[PDB]
DNA sequence: ATTTTGACGCT
DNA sequence: AGCGTCAAA
């Protein structure tokens, strides 16, 4: 009880982009703003595979991963924006750009973790704390958190859904105690202030939308921003967290989605986050370890301890590119070829990094997959970087993967491979 | 024949 | 160091 730690010690917020890709061809071409579109890589086979899908054209069924010749047989009238190609492969530089805009304002509020091209997760209980101080323990105004939700509200003794979100923020409102600067969910409520603000900077000044969850962890914001998508908001506090895991299936929490949540599953006989409140820690850490035990243990009460990490650059720098079916590549000049169209975008990339970032990658990684092997990987080898050179590091490449050809013969490569990726990685200042 | 990414844990 | 897992668009 009195000793008991409930994990409401920070406030932390996810913000994710929707649909990010989209946006930003949106952004780029009028025409396709407001209408079902897509964004595509490459057009030959089946019309192309689909990676980000408009809020529109998810209404019709497109989902990413499909084909773009069947999602037009789901929305014939699909608008489709192609990634740019380079050196013969799709090249993600325009997304990469439009992160870093994203990524630059969202750090003027706080110190932010890059997680991926389009999220980050924020640490905001300093700011906070600052604003609480200069709020005079002034009650906080529905108005100022005009796109939040308070997850688990309204509840108890309207139709539309702004006027349950309204009745839901208003029940919260009202219960909140303005006057303790320390209660967790008045920071949490002052944090989802901050995060309209930042939300609203972002589409200000890029044009963006995107939605953000505010909780006291990552793992509870991660979840909750995904409550409410698109253009808006959710507030998941820790006193919401018993009645949001008793259905919420095991698998919809972040790093609970593989093998590791399936295991859990079979193993305990169970289905929901909450269920496994009635296990012991050392049930746990017998079943999935030590670690895993007592992240579980403590994640299904609400609790996870895991910082946001400053860090707004990525730490690898990498290309890759697929020969699928029969275009594997066979000839010992079609592996060079490609190990240099690969390590000729990397340089690029390279030079514009140490440019902007005054660091150099230290380390180069070749990774390649072997025509009928069950991973994604088949073999990885590193050697050093010293130059940032095309020609050298496209050698340097194959000579560290040459050993893998088992032919006899000169020319051929054998088994043909499925897979190049080139990676730098080992950052120093500089 | 989703492809092209990125972070982190285990041994 | 090399492999495997989990996740993004
Ligand atoms: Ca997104
Ligand atoms: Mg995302
Ligand atoms: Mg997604």
């Amino acid at each position: 009880g009195p000793h008991m730690a409930t994990g409401q010690d920070r406030v932390v917020a996810l913000v994710d982009m929707d649909c990010f890709f989209v946006q930003v061809e949106q952004r780029q071409n009028p025409h396709l703003r407001n209408k079902p579109c897509a964004v595509v890589q490459y057009k030959s086979w089946k019309g192309g595979g689909i990676i980000a899908v408009s809020y529109e054209a998810r209404a019709f069924g497109v989902t990413r991963s499909m084909w773009a010749d069947d999602a037009k047989k789901l929305c014939p009238d699909l608008l489709l924006a192609q990634v740019r190609e380079s050196r013969g492969k799709a090249n993600l530089t325009k997304y990469r750009e439009a992160s870093v805009e994203v990524m630059e304002i969202m750090s003027r509020f706080a110190v932010i973790e890059r997680a991926s091209i389009d999220e980050a997760y924020v640490d905001l209980t300093s700011a906070v704390q600052e604003r609480l101080q200069k709020l005079q323990g002034q009650p906080i105004s529905a108005d100022l958190l005009p796109s939040t939700y308070i997850e688990g509200l309204p509840q108890g003794p309207t139709v539309q859904k702004e006027g349950m979100r309204k009745q839901g923020l208003f029940q919260w409102l009202d219960s909140l105690q303005i006057d303790n600067l320390t209660s967790p969910d008045l920071q949490l409520t002052v944090g989802a202030v901050i995060v309209e603000e930042m939300r609203a900077a972002i589409e200000r000044e890029t044009g963006f939308q995107c939605s953000a969850g505010i909780s006291h962890n990552k793992v509870l914001a991660k979840l909750a921003c995904g409550l409410n998508k698109p253009n808006r908001q959710t507030l998941v506090s820790h006193g919401s967290v018993p009645q949001l895991f008793s259905q919420m299936p095991i698998r919809k929490i972040r790093s609970l989605g593989g093998k590791l949540g399936a295991s859990v599953i079979e193993i305990l006989g169970i289905e929901y986050m909450g269920e496994l409140t009635q296990f012991t820690e050392s049930q746990l850490q017998s079943h999935f370890g030590e670690k895993n035990g007592s992240w579980l243990y403590a994640m299904c009460r609400g609790i996870e301890h895991d910082p946001v990490k400053p860090r707004q650059l990525p730490k690898t720098i990498g290309c890759s590119k697929n020969f699928p079916g029969k275009t594997a590549l066979a000839t010992r000049e079609q592996v060079q070829w490609w190990l240099l169209q690969l390590a000729q975008e990397l340089e690029e990339r390279l030079t514009k990094d140490r440019n902007d970032n005054d660091r150099v990658a230290t380390q180069l990684v070749v990774s390649i997959r072997v025509q009928g092997d069950k991973r994604l990987s088949s073999l990885r080898r590193c050697c050093a970087l010293t130059r940032y050179d095309a020609h050298k590091m496209s050698h340097d490449a194959f000579t560290v993967i040459k050993n893998c050809n088992t032919s006899g013969i000169q020319t051929e490569w054998s088994p043909p491979l499925t897979m190049l990726f080139l990676c730098a990685t080992k950052f120093s200042a500089s």
